[PDB]
């Protein structure tokens, strides 16, 4: 009945109003702390990311999940600082994403299973800050490592009660293989959210993980390269569908019976490494909102089009929470 | 004039016995912090690295080149630690090796450049310690992200007079495309190093190099696997020739005339994640002299052989030196 933060265990109730996929640096393992030029400082990191929480908070969020793993240049210490300087809760993770290093790539199952447990159960790195949730990735067919990292991640859950959150390619319809490889673990599929499934409008396969009981992750809103049209980093990245389009699946999802099972975020970042260098200014130009984007838009734009408050603040309330809070069913 | 080291600049004078391609622990960036108990605990590495050191010391060492790049898993607290302890100059490096990670992988030469030089003229991460030497990496045919790199390294020395030191899969003739690659920007052949040139029998591949100006580095003398060839790691990594083997170049370049281009090492580590999980013991169990390994079993080896003390002194002594003494040439 305890979830935890960079800043230490919150109950339920201080969730509130949660983004459940968002990062405040998308980069590599050690990259920030040995290039922070590139961000132009970490200081000035640290600034533009307090002034994005903040803003955040003004329209109502109060907890965000970070879901950069070790190999997706999660930064905790950058975590705590911003989180106790905005009054932002942030949820950080385990697990590894779609680039880990020779170090990870060699590593068992069991190897997997006893690090993810540590950044659970011990902390991460030196620092005594616990994760509070799995990320895994797959980009198409799982390749004999992710295969070891979707089990790594079902064992760490399973011993635990921590969830399991996931980076797809909507259009391989990934979660379908994740799905398979998580139920042979035994892993119950309320504790796992299968995400950026927003990056397709194949109703009948978000559906399908819904109805089995997972939590479906329409977490990139805003992306959207419409306008950018010949910016490549931009478009592999945001796709060519609107806003409004991948907005529409959560009201889609909800009159198919499926409110439960909505989560909602930005996908938003404050630092980011893996495209073109000034890919944050790009994406900045595109949702000058940030993390604000779901309660100052996409919020609105469900209650134009006739979605209730109640059901409003289920999904962004109700649902993080029996989503975070530890258990195995 | 001075040499970087990790606790701070020194007077050429006072690098003596130089290894000139070694590490203290071969990683990942960030996952020795991230999982210290891979390595017992960051503790128990550097104990045992402290050990190590000080034994080599005895047997005369008084500094060494830890080669290992950002994405090498350099630690350079640890290395500053370590030094302190054992009283042993260590020398950082900067480059890349051959597991880039996503954020470095898309940086262009510039930038690429503005990175090497960040950490030598301005410091790794915070902590004020800078590179005294660039290490790059190929295997057979340079990928055009090595390019890049090779093209950074080369002209981040010219800026720094820095030198460069390499990796190489030395059957393939890695060298002679390194070359062409540092040559075409520029940069004199007097400021590189092509490793791990020990695991060839060809040594017009080598002299060639020694006689273009070129160091050589003989840098893995007591890597065999012979005894364990069903070890498919150590196979792959150590081969299948004797020390003697590889510590018999060194008199087939001297007797050629060229001692004046010979660098000698062991490419020892205390902790390595970049193999089978145990391949650091393994490696122990190879070679228990571990760093002593040169100055206990090579030199005397070379005496016997028939090699002047004056010889083996001005490989161990005046070519590092000469090497890592910041010049143009
Ligand atoms: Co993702
Ligand atoms: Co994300
Ligand atoms: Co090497
Ligand atoms: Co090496």
């Amino acid at each position: 009945d305890r979830i935890n933060t960079v800043r230490g265990p919150i109950t339920i109730s201080e969730a509130g109003f949660t983004l459940t996929h968002e990062h405040i640096c998308g980069s590599s393992a050690g990259f920030l702390r040995a290039w922070p030029e590139f961000f132009g400082s970490r200081k000035a990191l640290a600034e533009k990311a307090v002034r994005g929480l903040r803003r955040a908070r003004a329209a109502g969020v109060r907890t965000i999940v970070d879901v950069s793993t070790f190999d997706c240049g999660r930064d905790v210490s950058l975590l705590a600082e911003v989180s106790r300087a905005a009054d932002v809760h942030i949820v950080a993770a385990t697990g590894l994403w779609v680039d880990p290093p020779l170090s990870m790539r060699l590593r068992s199952v069991e190897e997997l299973t006893q690090f993810f447990l540590r950044e659970i159960q011990y902390g991460i790195e030196d620092t005594g800050i616990r994760a509070g949730i799995i990320k895994v990735a797959t980009t198409g067919k799982a390749t004999p490592f992710q295969e070891l990292v979707l089990k790594a991640a079902a064992r760490a859950s399973l011993a635990t009660g921590v969830p399991v959150t996931t980076h797809t390619a909507a259009s391989q319809r990934d979660g379908e293989q994740q799905a398979a490889i998580f139920e042979s673990e035994g892993l119950s599929p309320s504790r796992v959210c299968i995400g950026h499934s927003d990056d397709t409008d194949d109703l009948s396969y978000l559906t399908a993980l819904a109805a089995r009981g997972y939590l479906i992750g329409l977490d990139q809103i805003p992306y959207s390269a419409i306008g950018l049209e010949d910016n490549a980093s931009a478009s592999v990245l945001m796709g060519n569908r609107s806003w409004q389009t991948r907005a529409l699946l959560i009201k889609a999802l909800i009159d198919q019976g499926y409110m439960k099972q909505i989560l909602v975020s930005n996908d938003w970042l404050f630092g980011f490494s893996l495209y073109v260098t000034n890919i944050m200014d790009v994406m900045d130009r595109v949702n000058p909102d940030g993390m604000a984007f779901i309660p100052l838009r996409v919020i609105p734009f469900l209650r134009e089009k006739g979605v209730p408050q109640e059901t409003l603040a289920g999904i962004t309330v109700t649902n993080p929470a029996r989503f975070l809070s530890p258990t195995l069913r």
